[PDB]
């Protein structure tokens, strides 16, 4: 059981998937939340200059989904078979692709691009996700995976900007609530720092 | 298995899969779609995107998800779980950057401005970070080739089309490209594959 230090901004953002996994697996970690003012110094010490990073016994890992996958290796969150693991990885990247389209660090052009993505593109993605879910209980297989975690995390952020995101997708709302009801996840959701994003 | 890869007639996002099939000597159907058939075929895809890989009647999607699946339990995977994390991280860092480019932008002046900005400002920083990460070592992760090395060669090949001087101050990254290109199965694929710009 190694020493884990997670470094990110004071927000859910790209660190939250790692935080859900730690909560579910009951893994102790330091939730290091930096202020924007401390970032220049920290940024200059990192191999690839981006966060989140996870220090594992002092060894710096980067890329939130690479880290998430590493932490879920040989756990019940990974997918029950090699093929299920592929399906999990694919859903995660499909979600991450969409979230990465938003110009988070871009006013005017930023506001325009956000409205276009939320209004013209998000509903299409929600439909494809609902279709993929196909009336089943979880996105992949017969039990929860970190793809379901990431679905709940990404949709929570999208709902902040688009409250009607899932008005045509009650089954996707049901999946969100199912993830949110998992005791370890429910406990983290009620206890985590309250931030907008 | 009966593998059928569907993608455009481009290296693009399918090429990492094509390299892995070649290296592992796995037969597959390299199906390249017609541009006139794209509007029709798009509605059949699980998320409206390509590449997809069909495996015995089952459809898979997402190029790196597929690449990771195909390299599981092979010598192209990281040797340890932490190495596998390093491979995944390098691949996502490359993929993040390539995905920033407005490949489908119709407005030519906007496209050229964005390409130039990414290539002249952002790209050099990435090359610097990759070179320092590599150091004096033989491959990006561990002591043998991984699919992270493949993806480096694939992405840099395309970047060099738009910025030929990209690696002028990074001879170690050039050497890495040549090492990947010197692998027999990869070299054979490179000489036999369709010659496309992207
Ligand atoms: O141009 C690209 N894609 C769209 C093709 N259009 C579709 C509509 O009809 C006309 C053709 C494209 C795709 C992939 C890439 C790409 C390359 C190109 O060799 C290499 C690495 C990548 C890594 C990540 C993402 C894209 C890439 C560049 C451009
Ligand atoms: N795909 C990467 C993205 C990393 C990334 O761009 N992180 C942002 C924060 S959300 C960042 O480091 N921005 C500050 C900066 O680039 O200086 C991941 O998921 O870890
Ligand atoms: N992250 C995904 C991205 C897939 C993707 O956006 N593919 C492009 C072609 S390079 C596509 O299908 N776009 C055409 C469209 O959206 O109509 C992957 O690597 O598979
Ligand atoms: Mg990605």
């Amino acid at each position: 059981h190694p020493n884990y230090k997670l470094t990110y901004f004071n927000m859910r953002g790209r660190a939250e998937i790692i935080r859900y996994i730690f909560a579910y697996l009951d893994i102790q970690y330091e939730d290091h939340r930096i202020e924007q003012a401390d970032w220049p110094e920290i940024k200059s010490t990192l191999p690839f200059g981006k966060i989140p990073i996870l220090e594992v016994d002092g060894l710096t890992l980067h890329q939130s989904l690479a880290i998430a996958r590493y932490l879920t290796k040989n756990t019940d969150l990974a997918g029950n078979t090699e093929m299920e693991q592929c399906h999990v990885d694919a859903i995660v990247d499909t979600l991450d692709d969409f979230m990465s389209c938003f110009p988070w660090a871009e006013q005017d052009v930023k506001e325009q691009m956000f409205n276009e993505l939320l209004t013209y593109n998000a509903p299409h993605l929600m439909q494809d996700l609902d279709t993929y879910l196909g009336g089943r209980e979880w996105l992949i297989g017969n039990s929860v995976t970190w793809a379901d975690f990431y679905w709940e995390i990404c949709s929570t952020t999208l709902l902040v900007f688009k409250p009607d995101l899932l008005d045509n997708h009650p089954r996707l709302v049901t999946l969100r609530k199912k993830v949110q009801a998992i005791p370890a996840v429910a406990n983290w959701i009620k206890r985590r720092p309250q931030t907008k994003l």
